[PDB]
């Protein structure tokens, strides 16, 4: 009955500093600008304003009915125009906002859409600093929506107007109470019928509608209540069941609006030593962190892009992602939803590290829009089963302005709108630091063996801090090191973090070291890789080539996975038959005798070179298998390794030179 | 004995996409981040953020003082730190703005000053569009204020605190309404003596003091009234008189804060159909516009550069100067109040013109702003004699977010501020637009003759908008032709002013038919050549290289002067002799017949060709003198021109057809 | 005297030389690195065979203008790498098949042991003593030591100089770094008036030349006032504005144009409230006006330097008048200042 179509096609684009006529060029959204100036590492790239106009025919039979226009994302300020007169301004990059152009266009004609969009510096709209590229633009779809004159409301912070709260869950039943805004924009009183109907597939599972009666002009919110009895529990990966929640407005029979939603049952609570516990049921937090862009187009992501991401995640055994470090896409939350995957989506609080500058500025416009950043964050995503932390900075400082006091009422504002999901942050400051105390769980990021130190730092501290805290439900938000897959060398020798030279092996070394410390302390409730991708961060100037922050554990076009990623798939993914030679892009060699080291979950697997036997050996607790002083021969060698396990047969092999 | 110290040496400086630590650089004030990539003619010139820092050593001597960090402009948003904790944000990159740091600093220690200016690309702070430059930074002065704890507030709207508003002026008698802002920033009451000197030279002209007592931590505004009988009127450039205001506080007998001001005394109306009328007397106003700027610089001007612009223009014999398009510098007022020049200074309300966007927004904080600015521009400029109208717009359009209700907003809001002034615009919208009605005064920025037309059209539009519309008070904002020095032909023709080629003939031909028509029409309040200097406008793509407005009688160098500018100057400028043959710079010529051309305002010249007398001729009505089927030599030619009264002027050229 | 770095320069602009009577050094454009990266001399035949067609370019075509009277041949090459100094003594034997009747020269940089210094008939050197570290009294000792050494070589200053921004004033006078934002312009007069004393102190010297009458276009520069500047001109790079050591040599090689100049009338803030007021003139003598007080007359010492020590200032603001009185021409000069501290 309601009806949404997509407006990304055909689109004009200017720069407001091309101020010439005739200067437009024709655009298609999703859509940045920077993804030809940030990806080729310009420092300062462009940041200000861009003109997007788009010619939308008003059809008469759709007076009658409302209009709105959602944008899912626009970074970072945004003006919308209908026939050139102003009807809003939203500020912040990242989460979805809505207009309704009921009032303001001419039907049976063509109108015009107007969008000036701002990515340019502010002071008081966060993220203020951070080591991303701030890419702008209309970079997320673009929808009309049109639906009944009564209808269930789009309007409130761009959320769907249902809204699912779960409590009581338990194996045996569970309460879901279901705040829906009704909005009655006739000039007469309606008495309409609203319903909700859970559903497994087609089968009804519980149901309950209300007749009540509505003025014109005017919207009232209704809250619901159902319940289930042995409910069928939403249980990460183990079994991602999904109910499908149906909200419906009916008025003389016959519907005449409608929203689905997902609806995953599940219970979980964070212990300070026990880590997370799941359904009841203790499970590690195996996590990557995830960027939203991609090589050659940045931000401006399409479907298949968010699936592969999530495709690749999936195998490498990944159950829980940390989305880095704003409110990422309905479709991105939708695909954790249905793999199973546990997220940690914050806001775009960000700190500046070991960078310039500052994450916070005390200014009251910075304040207030952050607070709706938070609010858009929450109301818009909290249906998603997947969401199970509501995050709210990234390594802020209490130098210069402090904001401990700012984050105590943003932590304030999260309860206000979720008391089912706990918050955390991703520290960087001294255990001491009051802002480390406020949100339910913290978690530090922490690279000992990357940005100095050995990783061996990382357990003693991670100990240490339990122990003074022992109240601190602890994390690790971020681990990881840098890796070019064209940097090749014989030993392990740490690189110098900020330059031009990130040997492959390195990475590797530093994740089999660093997920050994995690994965002897169970007090932690997640750790999170940094990062899953290669990903965009133009001031870069390291690795194989500027603009790149390179400790993903697959490359940022996709296509290649590091060695590290194996590692990980070795240990996570028990389903898939793995076995993996590490350094197979080491194919120039100075020494004649190396250790080589192989990734496997079978039992036992046989190292040949050039066809003669190392010996067989059995994966570590970690998965590695390692033959020391392995003798090669000068120039061309084969190294195979095979593994036999009943009718289960596996082989890996890469070709290499030594020279000297 | 309150203490102004300059601030302006010495910080560190940083984009902040220089992400890295380390990469400060030393600047000093004043200053730009876009005298380079700008007036290169980089469309996409750097428009974000850059961090000024300076450590300055607060004195213990200062401790039970008051401190103020007073800014005489920085473009556009700026938020200042002391050791970096905020203290607040300024938006507009124009008017002064001042913070009090008294309790914000450690005294007897070091302190740091965090400045994070950005003029990134904003929709709610004017100007949004404009054919100029946005140089970003720290681009004038930046002062330390020390006063007594008790002291004439320089807070309001950092306003000197003093105002001194004419409210009745003629030739016999002036009365001068005086209003002080006192602050206490004592914890305790305190009994002060206001007094106000009225000095000429040396002598009191007239005096008068109060005594009242100020609760601790309390403000209050007192208003005295002064009189002075046969006062010495400020007349323009006939006699730019200037008495000295110096309000004074006292304590138990002893003067502990002093703020001196300009008092220049004039009245004057604009009527209808006569022009500008100053003290009874009618003045054409005969006037150039001048933006802040200069080649290499940018808008990172010094006083000489401020000084060595006036002078230019008292050279010609300017005697109005509308100051596009936005609030200027204290120092280029005074010079105005000195030399007795007119005054057009005008809020940034600047529209597209030929160009794309929108000078209006129709959103709150935008609104807001702008009437900050003007509350900033009349408070803070208010007492110089020279600014006679307080303008609002340039060039807005009712197309899109019509800003009609606002300007009839904003025309209130300069009522409330100053009633003693009138409203004026300088518009460029067909005469039926509400907007041309809603000022005192109004005016158009016309190019009849450069972009489109020929010069008669001027006139013959000007006649019919007069006569339809009979009570408004017109004048010309903007006139004016392009030119560059470099490009140079035999014939008068018309360039397209979009290209590569920008003849001076063709300038100087347009001026002298415009002067022409505006010189017969009286009802014409005042005219503005657009524009006195070659200025900054990185997206230009036009005369002899790119970033540059053309329409300048003198260069962005400020080093030559334009045929025009010599034109104007034998028209306007009867005390100084001029006698100056046009095209010089024609020094290669295809044809031996010619039309020489001079200005003057000697009573006649005779003109010389290789030693040739082709004969005394006395000037038009308009200081021309032309001979024509002027004969020249194939090769090389000399051509002087002699007047006696004894001048001479001459240059060399050479023949190729 | 002018040398025309680095390159053959415009016809009209050697006219202009003829007709004021303006000795005139003018050379091929065999450039070296200085302080930077890289050669003036790659050793390709074609580099070699073309450096030789630029030069007789050179003679044939500007032979003609009497004020040409050297003929240089490089600017700072160095014989570590590629030795050019076997294709300079061509290039010397070029110039030689071209034309008998001038000397050739070169501007060098090279420790005066090296043979490149000594193929040209006469030689010069590019000195910055006091500007690129030590100070301005190196100068002399070099010279006299080199001069002592090769009492043959026919020794003249090809360079010297210091950079300015006519927009960096301060109270005292020290050593800024070249390479930073910081060109005070006190310094650069400092420089010239105490090398021009180390100059014209020695007759064995044929001549000496000011690095540079102009500020010029050098795109890496990333010093003084603004980027890409080269800012040892005497003048400008607009020819705007003559910094105050123009004003030091024009009293002392001036002596036909009347010369009554005050130095640092630019510095407009002062934060100490004793001065030394120095002017500089071809009068005989002047007499020094702050705020109306004579502070007597004064004699201009050898160099055209009049100097009044110990002036007290006021705080606020200040009037700097001087003012010279010869039979019929008075003359006077006098800048606004201002004492903040
Ligand atoms: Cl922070
Ligand atoms: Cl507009
Ligand atoms: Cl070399």
């Amino acid at each position: 009955q309601r009806q949404d179509i997509l407006l990304n096609d055909h689109w004009n684009f200017r720069f407001s500093h091309q101020v010439q006529k005739n200067t437009e060029v024709r655009v298609d959204l999703p859509h940045t600008w920077n993804a030809q100036d940030a990806l080729s590492g310009k420092p300062d790239y462009k940041r200000g304003i861009g003109n997007y106009e788009k010619k939308l025919f008003i059809r008469s039979e759709w007076q009658g009915k409302r209009l709105f226009l959602r944008f899912e994302g626009v970074n970072s300020v945004a003006d919308v125009f209908i026939n050139n007169l102003h009807i809003g301004e939203h500020r912040g990059g990242y989460g979805a906002f809505i207009f309704e152009i009921t009032g303001k266009v001419e039907y049976g004609k063509e109108n015009s859409i107007l969008v000036r969009v701002n990515n340019g510096e502010q002071l008081d709209v966060m993220p203020l600093v951070g080591d991303f590229n701030f890419y702008g633009g209309i970079y997320r779809d673009v929808h009309l929506l049109i639906t009944d004159e009564v209808c269930i409301s789009p309007l409130d912070h761009a959320s769907p107007g249902v809204r699912l709260t779960q409590d009581s869950v338990s194996h045996k039943y569970a309460r879901i109470e279901v705040l829906v805004e009704v909005s009655n924009g006739s000039d007469k009183a309606q008495e309409i019928e609203l319903g909700i109907c859970v559903r497994d597939g087609k089968r009804t599972v519980t149901e309950r509608n209300e007749k009540f009666s509505l003025s014109g002009n005017s919207d009232m919110q209704r809250r619901l209540v159902c319940e289930i009895k042995d409910p069928h529990l939403w249980n990460g990966r183990q079994d991602p069941f999904l109910y499908r929640a149906e909200v419906t407005l009916t008025r003389d029979g016959h519907v005449i609006d409608q929203v689905t939603q997902p609806l995953g049952l599940r219970f979980y609570r964070i212990d300070p030593n026990l880590g997370f516990i799941l359904n009841g049921k203790h499970l590690p937090l195996r996590g990557v962190c995830r960027h939203q862009d991609r090589s050659e187009i940045g931000n401006a992501l399409h479907l298949q892009h968010h699936e592969e991401d999530a495709a690749l995640m999936a195998e490498m055994g990944v159950n829980a992602v940390r989305l880095a470090h704003y409110p990422q896409a309905t479709c991105f939350y939708d695909l954790m939803d249905r793999y199973g995957i546990i997220v940690w989506t914050e806001i775009p609080f960000v700190g500046p590290g070991g960078y310039m500058d500052k994450g916070f500025v005390n200014l009251p416009a910075f304040r207030s829009n952050g607070k709706e950043q938070l609010r858009e964050l929450i109301r818009q995503h909290c249906n998603h089963p997947s969401i199970c932390v509501w995050g709210l900075f990234n390594e802020l400082t209490q130098a210069g302005d402090d904001p401990t006091e700012y984050i105590e009422e943003l932590n304030r504002v999260a309860k206000q709108e979720d008391m089912t999901r706990p918050t955390t942050a991703a520290s960087n400051r001294p255990a001491t630091e009051p802002m480390n105390f406020i949100t339910d769980a913290i978690a530090w990021n922490r690279y000992d063996g990357w940005y100095g130190g050995t990783p061996s730092d990382l357990g003693k501290w991670l100990d240490d801090t339990h122990k003074k805290y022992p109240e601190l439900r602890i994390a690790v938000s971020e681990y990881g090191a840098g890796a070019s897959i064209y940097h090749q060398q014989d030993s392990l020798k740490k690189p110098e973090p900020a330059g031009w030279w990130h040997p492959e092996n390195w990475q590797t070394y530093y994740h089999a070291e660093n997920w050994k410390t995690i994965a002897s302390r169970p007090y932690l409730w997640g750790s999170f890789v940094w990062n899953m991708f290669d990903f965009g961060a133009a001031h870069r100037t390291e690795g194989d080539r500027p603009g790149i922050n390179d400790k993903g554990l697959v490359t940022f076009d996709r296509k290649v996975r590091k060695d590290a990623f194996y590692f990980y798939k070795a240990n996570w993914n028990k389903e898939e038959p793995v076995l993996y030679l590490a350094g197979r892009r080491h194919t120039v060699r100075r020494q004649r005798m190396q250790t080589i080291v192989a990734f496997t979950n079978q039992p036992e697997a046989e190292l040949f070179v050039n066809g003669r036997s190392y010996g067989k050996a059995n994966p570590d607790e970690y998965a590695v298998l390692k033959w020391q002083n392995v003798t090669l021969q000068e120039g061309e060698n084969e190294i195979q390794v095979v593994s036999k396990n009943k009718e289960l047969t596996l082989s890996d092999s890469f070709r290499c030179r030594v020279e000297s």
